[PDB]
DNA sequence: GTGTTTGGTGTGTTTGGGTGGTGGCCGTTTTCGTTGTTTTTTTCTGTCTCGTGCCTGGTGTCTTGGGTGTTTTCCCCTTGGCGGTTTTTTCGCGGGGGTCTGCGCGTTCGTGCGTTTTTGCGGTGTAAGTACTTGAGCTTTCTGTCT
């Protein structure tokens, strides 16, 4: 049961586009993408905390890392929607 | 332009097989209290970067000469392109065989974690003679007494 994003990527699709569905080879490419957006941005998090001589990867190194991977507006709004979740969970 | 006339998009009906939806369940995310620590916080020292100031002259830079090398034009000679025909092998489906990749079960020895030992690496705890000083001995005078 090796496991995978797809059941993820298939609510966000129905999320945004009701109407619109998913073939296998592009299922398979959304599955490559996460998988090596997750590895780049964890990847440098390590590297900053390493720098900093810090044994926890916290939300402030993650958003760094968005900032220094992430061109121009894709980061600006990532950033933004990464702050709007940390906010609503933690004051659950 | 007028004109034919090969290429390509729009249209319709038909097939199917591949995506979506649902049932069953199990394994992974969590709800909880406790431990232990990696933060964060503040307060310290005191490094190093910013700021200014002066003087020198290496460098920048404005400008005249000019010449050469880039831009365009004319001509060519040729080598890719488009087409027709023949060749052939890529590819498709089916069958057969075997290897080797994955699960599971058993273990042993290899490495992590610890107390401990240690070298490198680095901080700094004799006899003389002269000049000077000091302590013992006795003067003046002045102040009190006293006939």
């Amino acid at each position: 049961r090796k496991e995978s994003y797809s059941i993820y990527v298939y609510k966000v699709l129905k999320q945004v586009h009701p109407d619109t569905g998913i073939s296998s080879k592009a299922m398979g490419i959304m599955n490559s993408f996460v998988n090596d957006i997750f590895e780049r941005i964890a990847g440098e998090a390590s590297r900053l905390a390493h720098y900093n001589k810090r044994s926890t990867i916290t939300s402030r190194e993650i958003q760094t890392a968005v900032r220094l991977l992430l061109p121009g507006e894709l980061a600006k709004h990532a950033v933004s929607e990464g702050t709007k979740a940390v906010t609503k969970y933690t004051s659950a």
